[PDB]
């Protein structure tokens, strides 16, 4: 192929030509975010019952939905919790490649066929399926500055005027208000009621009645009567829309005639949905939009589009209410691609510098810039082809090929510039020589890399799927490069490279006695090739050492502007109590580190592990990267000196830390563990259960390391039972007490209204005062039978017990989640098997399960050495298909511990660790040094058949010969990596990760293989000679 | 284009002065004038459905409301005349 | 939404379902409309190629999730989601 | 049909386009079908 | 070669247009879609 | 239970999985319980 | 149809530049393609 393209080189350039016009098409086309899909589908279901606990929401709602979950594909595990609030929520969690739209409208279909069965409260208030596994593109939170409106008008504002256009907007898949609309709500007073001799029996159905609509039908509408002429609809509507009206319900005639209306015994008022949540903004009341991006589409043109849209309107925003932006990913994701990019531009010229460095002339620099760039936008196109975005992964994956395709660019043309340097030959016939050298080799590197790459793609789970965008970015590139070697550089070295003192004349000197001194150390090694081998031993060994002490770990930590913090206050404690945690917060973050933070968005009653009173966050957002110089103005050096101040709160357990590398997962740190309730031995008996577990790991401080819960503890309740036989004696129907009681303290929903064209809920519930203490129970009067009042106190016991405020199930079985992490210097798995061993100790009836990322670590596990093994199966064999013979190859496997100890070495004295960019840039050294004693072997084979020379003379004349690309090929490709070694700004973890052990590698490896290849080859051909 | 449409605003104050429920009135209303659907039957192996409605001559003109009676919460008859009224207003049949 | 007129319908259906149905794959424009019998229909025109199958499934995830801010009477009624053509292929008539 | 026609006005028209149908293009036509009450632009008795 | 997946999701959608008529005995009783047939695969069973 | 196939499903995949379940159930089973299986249509497919 | 008009033009260009890369792969040169594509003008004015 090289000669056909020699000979036609405007086919070679409209080859050339063509993939640039599809990388750059694709480019315009490709879709820009942070991550991929990483973690599997999983399908959260909503459930809302108003004023009810957990034991209510678990058996009427929860229960109900999980014995019906039957008949949708791929379902991995099931979870559920429903909580003091009256909020159930069912994460159904699926095998990743499921179709996201399939299984959600699978568990829509079921729920929907299971949704009869669920309480009138609940099917009123309705049941939500949605995706829980996507992520948030920017929240856009909406303040007031003059104080005027609280958070109830800014939330019916936004839902109002600012939810269409946002929705609308290009790009947004679905936008999702942090609050809800108005609602008409009627706060009663039961001293009134009383007087009145009425009850919220009496309120609710005076209330279903009004607002109803009537199909009055049509004036001479058909079949008509002989003769008609005129056609009419008729338009009858008793409706109801401003307090005033709702104020005028008539629920009772007194015997004088005096009517009673509703405003006599019940303040009415817009308020909102619920008040469980508090959120403020720096101290003043807020609302919220949380953006998701859509599928296919652009991050940083749709946040652009958002914020475009959101000026236009600002204009008609009433008095002192602006949008401010908590939480926004653009920036991070528009400074990483950048930073890519500059890396891959420095690369190149880095290339050409060294190039016309050793080369000395243009035209032959100019040939890898040339190359290079066609590879890269055909990788764009294949990236487009296979459905692949432009994200940080498929971007790393980019910056880690950028050395295979200098490597080749530079090995073509280097071979071309010496033997027409050495033979004399002309650029045409030099080229067709030198091709004839390396394009074989060039197939079988491709084979082999392919064969090291492409296993990787086959793990499963989060850790696959990860793998697999780095291992196609790479093996795609790794191909066009090859098929660019082939192609288009035999033809531009034939075309453009021309016939063949001072400082390069003193370089050109200093560099032949350089390999003329490294030929004579070569020569003098191959005397004693048995010496250097217990060499090779050592440094396996200590390759070995330092593998096995690495830890181990998934993504690294970084500064994304913003970090979270989280108060729980003990159980009981009110929203007053929050508040003031809260507050106390925002004032140390506003005030201590006013120069690194930008606003705190504290949310009331709101949490991860269970929603509550008695809890609350704070999404603090620092200020620009630009404006946080140094080590002690980063994410990390803030939470540790908020972690510092927040231990001396002696009212809440305050605690602030960063966000997860990748937030679309979790932690991804330790094991998750549920302890479920296989013998319906109950929640006290499970409960047990977890404290004698609990008991157990306290003795193991060596394996096991911050074994918690993941739920809430019991909590005092308070228990009125109804006594049946006096609320017989008096005449009180069950029914009414059951109603009075709920409707009053935990609030009803009769009906809706349509406000300013929205058809907005109506609520009653009491008026705070009346529903705030035990002694309250005793102001409220249900009528009896014939027609006295008789009150709570009269027919019904009140005491104080205990019970879960939230709980859990797993599988359809009562659960307990418990979560954790290994020992430092111990693997996960031992965690995982102690915990194992310590559970099947716990009384009979207990089960146990692992979820989550202990599930992902189970499944890779079981995948970690197989790809490995035919990895290596696979590259022995195209080795020797390329060499002919069973064990040249071996002088080319033995140099993989060459670079990976070099990249231990640089991950241990830099204290990082083993990540997923780690194995990587291992991957990748591999290839590379692996490709360099490709080309050493081949070539000293080929001067050892060919020519007939010796042993020692055909090795030394092809490490002589290869000396100098292996060099510029490492100057190059470390120089172009250096910035990410260095790098500490924005996003500077993961280049970190991905740099440091790529420069440590190529070090390591340019060092050894140069002196060791030689020696394997050697040995392997005194042993295996005739 | 826009149509006339026959608005008839109920008096709930007169409705409860000569106690006749909203509902009765509601439930009168709708199946007088729009037919309604009340269950189903069985025609040769078939099932269809049942309506109710108005004669023809009865719900054409304006004046028909009045010829409607509603029974009070006593027992005695009300037309719609005692606690209603009706005017003319236009409106668009079908917006897009 | 029966007994409705268009104003009602526009507002309080046809304004909160095109909300949601907002941002799905390959939608190109769609238009609804609402008449005096209160019914409400939406029209969502997607890019050629489109698999109408998978079109259909995502029109009905969005769908279920405006559900429930709809007024009652359409809850009880009930939603159909299928797809739409507007051209007869053939009417086929019978006399007698 | 104005807004407000009745079903017998509609029916008189459709009568109106069918016999000019039948009649005028009688050489052109063969069957006309009247479907009154009925439109793509709504439904209505002013429709047909 | 038609989807099990869109031919259940199709049928399903046309139910539940008549589920409103059915009566209420058989909504509470609850209604089921399976993509199954009368066939058995296996069969399970327990003893004491 | 008389277990089904759902249609586009592998018999055997199925059966593989079932039984995998059914071994998690066996520890809990109070004493003197047994799962007996009286009737399964994959083992021919296998064993074929 | 605005559609079509507006995606005419790139048609026209992206078909013309294929087939100047295809004559130029096919008869090594640069020079006789741009002989052959110069005559697109004269057939383009007869369909018009
Ligand atoms: C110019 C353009 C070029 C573009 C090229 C792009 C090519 C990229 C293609 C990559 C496509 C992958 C997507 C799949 C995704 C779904 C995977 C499902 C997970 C389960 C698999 C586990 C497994 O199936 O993994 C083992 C399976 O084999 C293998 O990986 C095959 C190795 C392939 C070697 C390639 C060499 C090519 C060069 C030859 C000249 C089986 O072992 P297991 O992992 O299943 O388990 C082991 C335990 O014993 C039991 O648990």
């Amino acid at each position: 192929m090289p000669n056909f393209f020699i000979d036609r080189p405007i086919f070679a350039w409209v080859i050339a030509i063509i993939i640039m016009l599809a990388g750059g098409l694709s480019i315009l086309k490709l879709p820009v975010a942070q991550y991929p899909t990483i973690a599997p589908p999983a399908i959260s279901i909503t459930a809302m019952y108003p004023g009810a606990d957990a034991e209510t929401v678990q058996n009427t709602v929860t229960q109900v939905i999980e014995q019906n979950m039957n008949g949708i594909d791929h379902l991995m595990y099931m979870s559920s919790n429903g909580d003091s609030t009256g909020t159930a929520t069912i994460t159904l969690t699926f095998e990743s490649g499921t179709d996201p739209d399939i299984a959600q409208v699978q568990v829509q279909n079921k729920l929907a066929l299971a949704t009869p069965l669920l309480p009138q409260e609940v099917q009123q208030q309705g049941i939500s399926v949605e995706k829980a596994s996507s992520s948030f593109l920017m929240v856009v939170g909406v303040i007031n500055t003059n104080g005027t409106m609280n958070q109830d008008d800014i939330s019916d504002y936004v839902a109002a005027n600012m939810k269409d256009p946002i929705s609308r907007t290009s790009g947004v898949g679905d936008v999702q208000l942090f609050g809800s609309q108005y609602a008409m709500r009627i706060w009663m007073d039961p001293n009134k009621l009383n007087n009145f001799q009425l009850t919220p029996v009496d309120v609710i159905s005076a209330l279903k009645a009004q607002n109803a609509q009537v199909a009055a039908g049509q004036l001479g509408g058909t079949p008509p009567v002989k003769g008609q002429q005129l056609n009419a609809s008729i338009i009858a509507q008793t409706r109801l829309t401003n307090t005033e009206e709702f104020g005028n319900i008539l629920l009772k005639v007194n015997q004088d005639g005096s009517q009673v209306r509703l405003r006599d015994v019940a303040k009415i008022e817009l308020g909102g949905e619920s008040y469980d949540v508090v959120a403020k903004f720096n101290g003043q009341p807020a609302s919220g939009l949380g953006i998701k991006l859509a599928t296919g589409a652009n991050a940083l043109d749709t946040a652009n589009a958002i914020r475009a849209e959101l000026a236009k309107m600002e204009p008609f925003f009433p008095s002192g209410m602006k949008i401010v932006y908590p939480y926004d990913t653009t920036p991070f994701v528009k400074i990483s691609i950048h930073e890519v990019v500059k890396t891959l531009v420095e690369a190149i010229i880095l290339v050409f510098l060294v190039m016309y460095l050793f080369l000395q002339n243009f035209r032959a620099t100019l040939i890898p810039t040339i190359a290079v760039p066609v590879v890269l936008l055909g990788t764009f196109a294949v990236l487009a082809a296979f459905g692949f975005s432009i994200n940080t992964l498929t971007m790393f994956g980019m910056v880690l090929a950028i050395g295979l395709l200098v490597d080749d660019a530079i090995v073509v043309v280097e071979n071309v510039e010496r033997v027409m340097a050495e033979e004399g030959l002309p650029p045409k016939e030099a080229t067709r020589k030198s091709m004839g050298q390396i394009q074989g080799a060039l197939v079988g590197i491709a084979m082999v890399l392919s064969a090291v790459f492409i296993p990787m793609a086959f793990f499963g789970g989060s850790t696959g799927a990860i793998y697999r965008q780095f291992s196609i970015t790479i093996v795609s590139a790794m191909a066009l490069s090859v098929l660019v070697a082939l192609i288009l550089t035999p033809a531009l070295c034939a075309t453009m490279l021309k016939p063949i003192t001072g400082f390069f004349g003193w370089f050109n000197r200093m560099f032949d006695k350089s390999t003329h001194h490294y030929t004579d150390s070569v020569g003098n090694i191959l005397r004693s090739t048995g010496r250097y081998l217990v060499l090779y031993l050592i440094i396996v060994v200590g390759m070995a050492w330092l593998f096995v002490r690495l830890p181990s770990s998934f993504l690294p930590d970084e500064d994304q502007g913003v970090f979270l913090s989280m108060a729980q206050l003990p159980a009981g404690a009110t929203q007053e109590r929050t508040q003031k945690v809260l507050d106390e917060m925002t004032n140390y973050y506003l005030t201590k580190e006013k120069d690194n933070v930008e606003s705190v968005f504290a949310v009331n009653g709101f949490g991860f592990a269970g929603r509550g009173q008695n809890t609350g966050i704070a999404f603090v957002s620092l200020k620009d990267w630009s404006q946080r110089p140094g080590e002690e103005n980063k994410v990390e050096a803030i939470t540790a000196r908020a972690m510092g101040y927040f231990s001396q709160i002696k009212d809440a357990m305050v605690f602030a830390f960063n966000l997860p590398a990748i937030v679309e997962l979790g932690t991804a740190t330790g094991f998750d563990f549920e302890l479920i309730d296989q013998g319906g031995l109950g929640h006290e008996k499970l409960t047990q259960a977890r404290n004698q577990l609990f008991g157990m790991v306290a003795q193991h401080p060596d394996v096991l390391t911050g074994v918690r819960p993941n739920g809430l503890e019991d909590t005092p309740q308070f228990k009125i039972d109804i006594d049946q036989e006096k609320a017989q004696a008096l005449g009180v129907s069950i029914s009414d007490i059951n109603t009075t009681l709920g409707a009053a303290w935990g609030g009803s929903y009769v009906n809706d209204f349509i406000d300013r064209g929205r058809v907005k809920k109506v609520y009653i519930m009491s008026e705070a005062k009346y529903r705030m203490l035990p002694e309250d129970i005793g102001k409220w009067y249900v009528r009896g039978s014939d027609g006295q009042m008789v009150p709570f106190s009269a027919f019904s016991t009140s005491r104080w017990e205990y019970g879960s405020p939230r709980l859990e199930r797993y599988n359809g079985l009562p659960s307990l989640e418990i979560l954790g992490q290994a020992a430092p210097g111990k693997s996960t798995g031992e965690a995982m098997a102690l915990m194992e061993e310590l559970a099947g100790k716990l009384p009979s009836g207990i089960g146990y399960d692992w979820t989550g990322m202990s599930y992902q670590e189970r499944l890779s596990g079981n995948q970690a050495p197989a790809l490995y093994a035919i990895s290596l199966i696979v590259v022995f064999l195209c080795l020797a298909a390329l060499y002919e013979s069973w064990s040249i190859p071996f002088s080319v496997m033995l140099v993989v511990p060459l670079g990976v100890v070099g990249a231990l070495l640089a991950a241990t004295f830099r204290g990082l660790t083993n990540d997923v960019y780690f194995q990587v840039g291992l991957l990748t050294t591999i290839g590379l040094s692996a490709k360099n004693a490709i080309l050493i072997v081949e070539f000293a084979k080929d001067l050892m058949e060919k020519e007939g020379k010796g042993l020692i003379e055909a090795t030394l004349e092809a490490v002589r010969m290869r000396l100098r690309p292996i060099l510029m090929t490492s100057l190059a490709f470390i120089l172009g990596v250096m910035p990410l070694v260095i790098s500490s700004g924005a996003g500077s973890g993961a280049q970190n990760a991905v740099g440091t052990g790529v420069m440590g590698g190529m070090v390591t490896a340019t060092i050894l293989a140069i002196f060791f290849v030689p020696v394997f080859f050697v040995v392997v051909r005194r042993r295996f000679s005739k």
